[PDB]
């Protein structure tokens, strides 16, 4: 496992680097921003933070969750969970 602090994840909130936390897992979605069927805006608003509630609320297919696995870079540090 690779752990990332909330302090570190929060720096990745822009077009050069966008990270997202979903259910304690950290994803680098920089290359996915323009490819997202739900638009760049919803991802840009949540960039550098936890979006678990937002992701589950709209509903996402198993296909969306399998695609999500390809962007995983680590997990949120246990002290920030
Ligand atoms: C901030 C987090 C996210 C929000 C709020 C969000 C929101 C949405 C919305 C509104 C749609 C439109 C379909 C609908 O009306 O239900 C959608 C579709 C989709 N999203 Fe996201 N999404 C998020 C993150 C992601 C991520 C991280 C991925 C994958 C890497 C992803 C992949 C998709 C795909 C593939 C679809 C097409 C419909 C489906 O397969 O379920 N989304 N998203
Ligand atoms: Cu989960």
């Amino acid at each position: 496992v690779k752990y990332y602090t909330l302090e570190e994840i929060q720096k990745h909130n822009n077009s050069k680097s966008t990270w997202l936390i979903l259910h304690y897992k950290v994803y680098d979605l920089t290359k996915f921003l323009e490819e997202h069927p739900g638009g760049e805006e919803v991802l840009r608003e949540q960039a550098g933070g936890d979006a678990t509630e937002n992701f589950e609320d709209v509903g996402h297919s198993t296909d969306a969750r399998e695609l999500l696995k390809t962007f995983i870079i680590g997990e949120l540090h246990p002290d920030d969970r």
